[PDB]
């Protein structure tokens, strides 16, 4: 049954909410993001309408065949009515058509949702600016002080960086980039621009990049692994294992892999900054794993919150233990009482 923190007070609206059956009074089923853990449950057998950013939109209508007549694509940052209720969807700078949801509730009520994101200053400026929010539906993912890492662009100049020396040094090695769920396409689209090659990829994948309104997408990317000297994994293949399995496929041409797996918060990022960070090695394969989160920072969500000064904060992420529970209550009380809201 469909928790509490994923419905609409006062009306018949639910966010990311489709694992539950048919849910007792919803008339529209709000999608954030097209992230398993928030769409589990959609297919072709769906007939409520379902509202979504355009991207998340062509997502749902090629890769989960939901029939057209369901979806309501919406653009972002445009006072829009459904069902008699005014709503904007704002850039929630996590996956490709991931989106914030601001609800003005018939009451008077002002209801911010921020799905999955990564706080930016940027949003400050939105049109958030104007006005005041009563509840505040957070993403808690990295609510606490011994979450750091660094910022998206440090991350990808040392991927930039590592690849193009590697490459140069020695012509006849091969890039491997490891994925599973959209999001952090810089990671390998920016190592194969300043190589000058596409970047190969299975069928699969290149069906769901072609529905994300990149632009320049079909110069960028394509199925002929032959032609690319950058390559797309599933990311449970990148392991020396897996690699030396694949080095194997692409007949002479190589004699060097160097990988890349995208992370989010690891231990190490207590100690090593990312210029100081190092591979694991076994023979000609090498492995990087590097931090590209999607999620804020803390002291990203301290800020964030401290300028929105919300009435009440209700957790959507770590909310299943006592101690988590208890933590993040004590966090936010310091931000209220540090910014005097
Ligand atoms: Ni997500």
């Amino acid at each position: 049954t469909c928790p509490f923190y994923k419905k609409i007070p006062g009306t018949g609206f639910t966010v990311d909410a489709f694992q539950y059956g048919v849910v007792e009074g919803c008339t529209a089923y709000f999608l954030t993001h097209f992230h398993s853990d928030h769409y589990a449950g959609l297919s072709k057998h769906f007939t409520f309408p379902v509202y979504c950013s355009e991207i998340t939109g062509n997502l749902l209508k090629n890769k989960l065949h939901v029939q057209e007549q369901y979806i309501h694509p919406l653009p972002l940052d445009t006072e829009c009515i459904v069902n008699g209720v005014k709503v904007v969807l704002l850039d929630a700078n996590h996956c490709p058509g991931a989106v914030m949801i601001l609800f003005y509730l018939p009451n008077g009520t002002v209801i911010l949702h921020t799905g999955d994101f990564r706080a930016d200053p940027s949003m400050e400026r939105s049109l958030l600016a104007d006005q005041k929010v009563h509840m505040l539906y957070l993403d808690t993912t990295y609510c606490s002080p011994e979450y750091t890492f660094p910022s998206q662009q440090e991350v990808i100049r040392f991927a930039i960086n590592t690849a193009f020396e590697a490459v140069t040094l020695n012509p006849h090695a091969l890039v491997v980039c490891g994925t599973y769920s959209i999001g952090k396409e810089k990671v390998f689209l920016a190592i194969a621009d300043v190589l000058g090659s596409k970047v190969g990829m299975s069928q699969e994948k290149y069906k769901t990049l072609q529905c994300l309104n990149i632009p320049e997408i079909n110069s960028l990317i394509t199925t002929d692994m032959c032609s690319s000297l950058v390559h797309l994994l599933p990311m449970m293949q990148i392991n020396f294992k897996g690699l030396q399995s694949h080095l194997k496929k692409c007949g002479g041409k190589y004699n060097q892999i160097l990988a890349f797996r995208p992370t989010g918060w690891t231990h190490s990022n207590k100690f090593t900054r990312i210029a100081d960070v190092i591979p694991q090695t076994k023979g000609n394969i090498s492995i990087y794993g590097i931090p590209y989160s999607e999620h804020s920072s803390y002291l990203e969500m301290k800020r964030f919150v401290q300028w929105l000064k919300p009435q009440k904060i209700i957790p959507t992420v770590n909310v299943g233990t006592w101690k988590s529970r208890s933590t993040m209550e004590k966090y936010f009380r310091e931000w209220k009482l540090e910014a005097g809201y």
